[PDB]
């Protein structure tokens, strides 16, 4: 529980479901 990178349409957009 610490899903920061969920607030970085860069991050999640990459990621699977990290949030």
């Amino acid at each position: 529980i610490r899903d920061e990178c969920c607030s970085n349409p860069v991050c999640r957009v990459n990621n699977p479901h990290v949030c």
